């Protein structure tokens, strides 16, 4: 599924991400924009053999099981394919764990490089939320 901007904002709010760990909804929408361009089916291989999955590009090195990432963990206790669903519940639940892990949203390198410090409210501009 490719979400629209406000559509995703609303779904993230619906699943309790708005202001989760103090990160406003625009931060989460911005992260999704630059991780996946709002496409729930996005997958990208990392040079080390792990893969990133879904709207927030969650990495099989730590967070989900894909069966092909040696030595990895599965701290969200989910198959990585669950992170590709149209329904964003599994990605949101796992992202809540990731952002609680100590470094906040810096876990998403694209968020640090492209969202952090910027006018992230622009991402929810005009949205009926
Ligand atoms: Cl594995
Ligand atoms: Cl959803
Ligand atoms: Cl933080
Ligand atoms: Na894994």
């Amino acid at each position: 599924k490719v979400f629209g901007r406000c559509e995703l904002a609303a779904a993230m709010k619906r699943h309790g991400l708005d202001n989760y760990r103090g990160y406003s909804l625009g931060n989460w929408v911005c992260a999704a924009k630059f991780e996946s361009n709002f496409n729930t089916q996005a997958t990208n291989r990392n040079t080390d053999g792990s893969t990133d999955y879904g709207i927030l590009q969650i990495n099989s090195r730590w967070w989900c099981n894909d069966g092909r990432t040696p030595g990895s963990r599965n701290l969200c206790n989910i198959p990585c394919s669950a992170l590709l669903s149209s329904d964003i519940t599994a990605s949101v639940n796992c992202a809540k764990k990731i952002v609680s892990d100590g470094n906040g949203m810096n876990a998403w390198v694209a968020w640090r490089n492209r969202c952090k410090g910027t006018d992230v409210q622009a991402w929810i501009r005009g949205c009926r939320l």
